[PDB]
C-alpha cells in the first residue's frame, strides 16, 4: 500500500503526528496546517479509501460497510511505516476511526486529537446527535436523485460560510469527485454509525476540539465524549462555524491545534 492511500510523510520534528480527514475531502484539508507542524513534528498524511484522490479498484463495498475497514487501513499504514508511537489527529469520522484503532493497539497512540468528531449522528434515547432517520432518508434520496444538486447544497452547510467562499467551492469539488455509489454507501456507513459502546474502553488521552457552530455535530456531543471516553480528556470549543474549520478558518485552528499537540 502507501501508494494506495497516497501516504505523504513530511517534516523534521521530534514527535510523530498523523493527520486524518473526514468524509468529502482528502489529506489536502490540512494544507494550511502542515507548514506550521513541520518544524516541531514529523507529519504523516494519508487519504481514506474511496476519496476522490483514490482509485476505486481498491474500494470494497463490504470492507467499508463498517468503520472497522477504515480503522484497519489506519493500523496497516502505521505498521508499514514502522510507527512505534505517534499523536493521531482525526477530523470528523477519522477521529472516531482513530479511537477504533486505539482499541486494537493502544500503545501506538500517545494522544488522540479529534476535530468535529461525533460517535453517532442519529438521535437516540438520552442522546442528542442532531439528526432523525427521516433527515437521513431525505439526504440519501436527494443524494441519489441529483447527486450534483445534493453536493451544491450540502457543501455550504457542511463548511458553513458563503457559497462563493473558496473553502465551500473546494469541498464541493472533492465531494463531487467521489463516485456516486461509493459516496452513497460511505455516507450510509458514516451517518448511520454508532460507536458509543466503544468509547469507555478507549484509554488513550483525547483532546476534543469542536466548532461552536457545527450543523453535523451539536455542541453537546463534545461534552458527551468528555464524560464517556474512558481515557483522560479535555474539550476546547473553537470560535468558528462549520464542520471543516481547518479548511475555512485555519488561522484560528493552527494555534489551538498546536497548543493541544504539545500539552
Amino acid at each position: 500500500l502507501l501508494d494506495a492511500h497516497n501516504v505523504r510523510v513530511v517534516g523534521m520534528g521530534s514527535e510523530l503526528v498523523v493527520l486524518g480527514h473526514g468524509f468529502g475531502t482528502d489529506q489536502s484539508v490540512w494544507k494550511h496546517v502542515i507548514p506550521h507542524l513541520v518544524d516541531d513534528y514529523r507529519v504523516i498524511l494519508f487519504d481514506n479509501m474511496g476519496a476522490g484522490t483514490t482509485d476505486p479498484e481498491f474500494f470494497s463495498f463490504s470492507r467499508y460497510s463498517t468503520l472497522h475497514g477504515y480503522a484497519d487501513d489506519l493500523l496497516s499504514i502505521l505498521e508499514e511505516l514502522e510507527v512505534e508511537s505517534c499523536i493521531y489527529v482525526g477530523h470528523s469520522v477519522a477521529g472516531m476511526v482513530g479511537c477504533l484503532a486505539s482499541l486494537e493497539r493502544p500503545e501506538i497512540f500517545t494522544k488522540i486529537i479529534t476535530l468535529s468528531a461525533s460517535p453517532r449522528y442519529l438521535n437516540d434515547r438520552d442522546y442528542f446527535g442532531g439528526f432523525e432517520q427521516d433527515d437521513l432518508n431525505q439526504l440519501f434520496e436527494a443524494m441519489q436523485s441529483n447527486f450534483k444538486a445534493w453536493v451544491s447544497g450540502f457543501a455550504p452547510l457542511a463548511v458553513g460560510s458563503d457559497i462563493d467562499s473558496m473553502a465551500v467551492q473546494e469541498f464541493g469539488r472533492t465531494l463531487f469527485n467521489i463516485r456516486p455509489d461509493i459516496a452513497f454507501s460511505v455516507a450510509k456507513t458514516i451517518f448511520q454509525s454508532d460507536l458509543r459502546i466503544m468509547l469507555p474502553k478507549v484509554t488513550v488521552p483525547c483532546h476534543i476540539l469542536q466548532s461552536s457552530k457545527d450543523l453535523a455535530v451539536p455542541l453537546v456531543v463534545a461534552d458527551y465524549l468528555h464524560h464517556a471516553l474512558g481515557g483522560p480528556t479535555i474539550v476546547e470549543v473553537l470560535p468558528t462555524e462549520g464542520h471543516l474549520p481547518q479548511l475555512s478558518s485555519p488561522d484560528i485552528i493552527i494555534p489551538v491545534l498546536k497548543r493541544h499537540l504539545a500539552g
